[PDB]
């Protein structure tokens, strides 16, 4: 039970370094000894402490279960939580090799990281403040504006494609060892200026992934690699703040044993047994904001049944465009989502916001605020999406299968609501409400292919009774509707004849259009109960339509009915939309 304290301002390298009263200046002597760390052992950093130039990386050890490693801050809250800022140096510089092809991608190469943990495992980070800036690079997402001109608002990017790969945070596997209870908590990770396209190595806020320990080279090698996995478990990032960050904000699992993953795509569906073995399992991503990243929000990979809940993502895809995204080379990549998952098995994304996802109108080819990418399974609940520039919910090509989506709300959200370009089937898309305004329509122009609509509340928030496109495309039997609310509309679905139709959206909600418009200046989530609660505006007024109209739902990927977007548990005959009467 050892336990270290470092200062600056206050302290001393020549110090003894246990105690409070005798703390190291640097952290310099925190790596010396990082990895002999340490069942019970903990670093505790001073709240007001700033580590210019420096780096903390802890490689290959681990706390038991009973006594992790820590750590954290000391002193006074009041002082502001402790800084770790590596600026790019040198030593905060490794080198990266996936040792396997991991598709279209840098997956080899030099990355600055400020805090690295190479498969240590039992630990726990906290109440820390992580920079990688360079001095250089300043495009601050708080005052970010397009502008005819790049570079115009007093603003600064180096859009070099082999400029290095920097991370806020990253956890390595590369022993074909499991890494585990690996926890991050109270975090506040900002100005990682980072490479603007590299999407699979160590590059924006916090990114954790896998390598195999060598590369497959023999019948040897790939006996040996085919039971021994560097993967993770137990991964939790919670109450974290991830901000001005290139490119992504926080990614967990992509690993090189996709080549045994993605070895046959089938069908789409993911065997159990195979996610379970090469992917990550129980990866929770809790209570998060992320705010202007240049490429994705949040992104799971290669997880076996993650769970995705309270995060509120912002303004992304923030060099996504025309003007930042210049130097692609053949690798690619304009494109970025907010809040998805690739090749998971059932997923779990519930009770998140995104705003705002940036670009879409100006090279961004997606710029959704969901994604149910390639994967099995996927469930979105509890979702309120905000003026993305691309769609609330995209379903991507032929491998993305057996989607859920429900009890969502999605408002002012551009250019279609629902995007479907030749996703698979078994596609189920129910009780949501989505508000759609001019800007905007049912689906994207490019949509094509299958999902199941019931039971959503659809509102032409325009001026006129619009004769909307319902259907696009028929690949894989493409939209069929039945049991939906069609709100303002001249038209509905030749293929729903349970419609309820609806002239006018006052007598069917308290206040449609009325969610926030932005993510708190916390970053925390908005209240959807008493004093401060954000989403009443979507609440059945008395005598609404919407009251006991649902059919009762047979979910076609086997998740039950729990409760609405509020928290109310449905009752028998369910109400239409995402929030029941009280
Ligand atoms: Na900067």
């Amino acid at each position: 039970g050892t336990t270290y304290y470092v200062s600056s301002a206050h302290g001393d390298d020549a110090n003894a370094g246990t105690s409070e009263n005798a703390p190291w200046k640097s952290l310099t002597k925190v790596n010396d000894i990082a990895s002999d760390l340490g069942p019970g052992d903990s670093v505790l950093l001073e709240y007001g402490s700033e580590f210019n130039d420096q780096y903390l990386h802890i490689k290959d050890t681990a706390g038991n279960a009973d006594a992790p490693i820590t750590i954290s801050a000391y002193g006074d809250a009041d002082e502001g939580k402790p800084v770790i800022a590596s600026n790019g140096v040198k030593g905060s510089q490794w080198e990266q090799d996936y040792r396997a092809n991991v598709g279209n991608h840098k997956n080899k190469g030099t990355v600055s990281t400020t805090l690295l943990l190479k498969d240590v495992s039992y630990i726990t980070v906290s109440n820390l403040e992580i920079t990688n800036d360079d001095a250089d690079v300043y495009d601050p997402i708080d005052t970010w504006k397009w502008t005819d001109t790049p570079d115009s608002d007093g603003t600064k990017l180096d859009r070099s494609a082999s400029r290095m790969d920097r991370t806020g945070v990253a956890g390595i596997a590369e022993n074909g060892a499991t890494m585990s209870n690996v926890t991050l908590d109270n975090l506040y990770i900002h100005d990682v200026d980072g490479n603007i396209y590299n999407k699979h190595m160590a590059n924006g806020g916090i990114y954790f992934m896998a390598h195999y320990p060598m590369e497959n080279t023999s019948a040897e090698t790939d006996v040996w690699l085919r039971e021994h996995v560097s993967r993770f478990d137990h991964v939790t990032i919670r109450n974290s703040t991830v901000k001005d960050v290139d490119r992504w904000g926080i990614a967990v699992g992509y690993t090189a044993y996709l080549n045994y993953i993605d070895a046959n795509y089938g069908d789409g569906s993911i065997d159990d047994a195979l996610i379970a073995k090469y992917g990550s399992t129980n990866v929770r991503i809790e209570n998060n904001y992320v705010k202007g990243a240049g490429g994705d929000a949040i992104t799971l990979m290669y997880c076996d049944r993650p769970v995705i809940e309270h995060n509120v993502g912002d303004s992304v895809s923030k060099h996504i465009n025309t003007q930042d995204y210049t130097q692609p080379g053949s690798y690619g990549g304009r494109v970025a989502a907010g809040i998805w998952p690739w090749r998971c098995k059932d997923p779990v994304f519930q009770y998140n916001e995104m705003y705002n996802n940036l670009n879409a109108e100006h090279g961004n080819g997606d710029g959704q605020a969901w994604d149910a990418d390639y994967g099995d399974g996927t469930l979105y609940q509890y979702n309120y999406s905000y003026g993305n520039s691309f769609a609330s919910l995209m379903i991507c090509n032929w491998y993305a299968v057996n989607t859920t989506f429900r009890y969502n709300i999605s408002q002012n959200d551009r250019q279609g609501v629902f995007d479907l370009p030749s996703n698979g089937p078994g596609n189920h898309i129910y009780n949501n409400t989505v508000y759609v305004d001019a800007d905007s329509q049912v689906l994207t122009k490019r949509s094509n292919s299958q999902s199941l609509f019931e039971n959503n509340i659809f509102i032409n928030a325009t001026n006129t009774k619009k004769t909307e496109t319902w259907n696009r495309g028929s690949q894989n039997g493409g939209q069929t509707y039945d049991n939906n609310m069609y709100v303002n509309y001249a038209n509905k679905p030749t293929s729903d004849a349970n419609a309820i139709e609806a002239d006018d959206v006052s007598a069917v909600l308290a206040g449609a259009g009325s969610a926030p418009t932005s993510a708190l200046k916390s970053g925390a989530e908005h209240a959807r109960t008493g004093e401060k609660a954000a989403f009443d505006g979507y609440r059945p007024v008395a005598g609404s339509k919407a009251i006991n109209a649902g059919k009762v739902v047979s979910d076609l990927n086997d998740y039950a009915v729990e409760n609405d977007f509020l928290g109310n548990a449905v009752k028998g005959r369910p109400d239409l939309g995402a929030v029941e009467a009280a």
